[PDB]
C-alpha cells in the first residue's frame, strides 16, 4: 500500500524507505511509475540535509574516512546516508547486497543507511536514480547525505552535480578533479611523521589551487590534513562543510545550485528513456549499434549516424 | 545541383563550399537532409588538417592573435579556416555577416575562410553543425581549422570536443592581478598563452603571469600524459611568440599521431556529435508547437521551482513527445 509506505517513510521507518528506493531504482517502468507520485508527494519534506560528494583514488582511505566521519556524525545525533555512484552499474544489473562492510561501524549503525550504485542504461540515469534516492532518504529524516564515487570510471562530475559540496581525498605520496573540488583533504597524515609530509603536500595543493578561479566569491576551497584511520582532523573538516552550508545558504547559492542540478537530472531522465528505445528490440539494437560503429569507425558522418538512429527509434 | 556541388567543393570551389555550409547549418530540415549525403560522400577527403580550439575572455586579444597567426600560416602555404561557436546562437537566428573588423587581413585573404557561429536549438546542436562545417572545409582543402569560442557563455568544452588541441589565451599580470583559470578550463587546456606581452612592461607582467600558471600546472598535471601543456607568452598585436606557439602545436600533432591519440580522440568526439544531433532532434520535437513548448516549459519550471521531482518532470516531458 503506497499510502502506508508514504506515511511510514515520512515517519522514518527504515523498511518503508528501503522499499520505496527498490521501486525507484527498478529497471521496470511500471515500478518506477508507481512511486513517482510518492516522491513528488514527499518533496516538501526533502532538502533539509547537507549533501556531500566524496571522491579519491582506490587506496586513499576513502571508506575508512567515511566510516569514521559518519560515526562521528551519528554520535552527535545525525542520520547519515551513504550512496554510491559506479559507472559500471550501466553494465551489471546493480547489486543486491552491495559492499556495506567496507565501512564496518556504519554498516551496523541504524542511524546510517548505505546503498550501492543503482542500475540504469546511462551514467545520467544512474545519477538521476541516485538523486531520487537522496530525496527519499531526506524525506525519511536523513540530514547528512554522502555520495561517493566508486570504481574507476568517470563518475566525479555526476557526483559533484548530485551534491552541495565536493570533497576530494588525496594521498601524501584525473585532471578535472581539482576544479570540481570545494575542499581537498590530504589523508594518512599520521601522528607519526605522516603529518609532516601531508602538511607539505597540502602546501603544494594549496599553492596550485590559488591559480584556479572558484565558481563563487562566497567560498574559497581550502586544503586540509586528516587521518581517517585515527580520526584526526575529521571534526574540523566537518566544520568547514558546515561553514560552507551557512554561507551559501545565506546568499541563496545552495538553492540555486540544487535547482540547476534538478533540471539537469530531469533532462538526463528524458535521455535515459530515449536510450531505452535503442534496446527496444534486437533488430533496433543491432541497427543502432552499427550506425554508432560506422561513425566511430570513420565510415559515415555524425549526422548520418544521427539520422539513421533517429529513424530507427521513431524520431 | 548537388552532384556538381560535390565535385566543385572537392575541387576547392569556394562558392560551392559556402553553399554547402549554408545548407548544412540551415534551421530547415529539408535543407539539412539535402546535403547530408554530400558530407557523407566527401568524408574520405576530410581529416587532413590540424584542428585547434581557441578561447579566452573577451578583450584578451583572440581575434588579433588569430588574424596574425592565420596570416603567418597562409604566407607559408596553408589554407586556414576560422569558425566560431557562440552559445548565444541558441537564442538568435545566428549571424549573416559575422564579425570581421577584428580580422582585417584574414577577411580579405582568399587563402582563409571565416564563418560565424551557426544557429541551432541546443549548444550541442550548434557545435555539431560546426563539426559538419569543419568537415566540408577539410574536404575543400583547408589544412588548418581554427575554432573559437564567442562571448562569455559555457562553450569551452564544446570547442575542446571539436578540435585536436585546445589553446587558452590569458591576460598578463601576476600576484593580486593574476586573472586566474576559469572553472573547467584547466582540465581542457593543452597550452596557455599569456598575450599582450608587448616589448617593455607588457612582457614583464606576462612573464610573471606565465611562471605562476606554469608552476601550478606542474603540480596539477598527472605525469602520464604524452603531452605536458606548456605556458608561453605572446603578443598577438605585435606578432611576437607566434612561430614558437605554432611549432608547439605541430609537435603535439606529431607526438599524438604516433601514439594514435589524435585519431582515437576524433572518433570519440564524432560519436559525441552524433548523439548531440540525436538530442537536438528530440529538442526540436519539444518546440514543434506553441502548446507543446508551453507544456515543456511548464514541466521544466516545475522542476527548477522545486514544486515537482525531476523524474515527474521527465515523465510529463516524455508524454508530450509520445515517448
Ligand atoms: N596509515 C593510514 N592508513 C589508512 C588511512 N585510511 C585508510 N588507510 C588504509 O588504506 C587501505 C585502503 O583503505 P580504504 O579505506 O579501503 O581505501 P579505499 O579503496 O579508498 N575505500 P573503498 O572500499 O570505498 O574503495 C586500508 O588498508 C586502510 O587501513 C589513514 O588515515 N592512515
Ligand atoms: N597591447 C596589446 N593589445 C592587444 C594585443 N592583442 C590584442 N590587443 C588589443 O586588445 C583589444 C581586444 O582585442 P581583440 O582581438 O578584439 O580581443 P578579443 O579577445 O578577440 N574580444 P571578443 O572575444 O569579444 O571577440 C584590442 O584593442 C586589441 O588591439 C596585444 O598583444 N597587445
Amino acid at each position: 500500500d503506497m499510502d502506508t509506505l508514504r506515511e511510514r517513510l515520512l515517519a522514518g521507518d527504515r523498511a518503508a524507505l528501503a522499499r520505496a528506493i527498490t521501486l525507484a531504482e527498478s529497471r521496470r517502468a511500471d515500478h518506477r511509475a508507481a512511486v513517482r507520485d510518492l516522491i513528488d508527494a514527499v518533496l516538501p519534506q526533502t532538502g533539509r540535509a547537507i549533501r556531500v560528494g566524496i571522491t579519491g583514488v582506490p587506496g586513499v582511505g576513502k571508506s575508512t574516512t567515511i566510516d569514521a566521519l559518519g560515526s562521528l556524525l551519528t554520535a552527535a545525533g545525525h542520520k547519515v546516508a551513504v550512496l554510491a555512484v559506479d559507472p559500471s552499474s550501466t553494465r551489471t544489473g546493480g547489486s543486491i547486497l552491495g559492499d556495506k562492510t567496507r565501512m564496518a561501524r556504519l554498516a551496523i549503525d541504524r542511524n546510517a543507511f548505505i546503498r550501492p550504485s543503482p542500475s540504469s542504461g546511462t551514467l545520467g540515469g544512474v545519477a538521476a536514480k541516485t538523486r531520487e534516492t537522496m530525496l527519499l532518504c531526506e524525506a525519511a529524516g536523513f540530514d547528512v547525505i554522502l555520495v561517493e564515487t566508486v570504481g574507476v570510471g568517470q563518475s566525479e562530475t555526476a557526483v559533484a552535480d548530485l551534491t552541495d559540496f565536493f570533497l576530494v581525498l588525496m594521498l601524501p605520496g584525473k585532471k578535472g578533479i581539482f576544479e570540481l573540488a570545494d575542499m581537498i583533504a590530504v589523508n594518512k597524515a599520521d601522528d607519526g611523521d605522516g603529518e609532516r609530509r601531508a602538511s607539505a603536500a597540502a602546501s603544494e595543493y594549496r599553492a596550485a589551487l590559488h591559480i584556479l578561479t572558484p565558481p563563487s566569491a562566497t567560498w574559497t576551497p581550502p586544503v586540509v590534513t586528516i587521518s581517517g584511520l585515527h580520526g584526526k582532523g575529521l571534526d574540523s573538516l566537518w566544520s568547514r562543510i558546515e561553514d560552507h552550508r551557512s554561507k551559501l545558504t545565506a546568499t541563496g547559492e545552495i538553492a540555486g545550485k540544487r535547482r540547476e542540478q534538478d533540471v539537469k537530472w530531469m533532462w538526463a531522465l528524458v535521455h535515459e528513456r530515449l536510450h531505452q528505445r535503442l534496446v527496444g528490440s534486437a533488430e533496433v539494437r543491432q541497427a543502432t549499434a552499427e550506425a554508432e560503429r560506422a561513425v566511430a569507425g570513420g565510415e559515415h558522418s555524425p549526422a548520418a549516424g544521427a539520422d539513421a538512429i533517429a529513424t530507427l527509434i521513431g524520431l
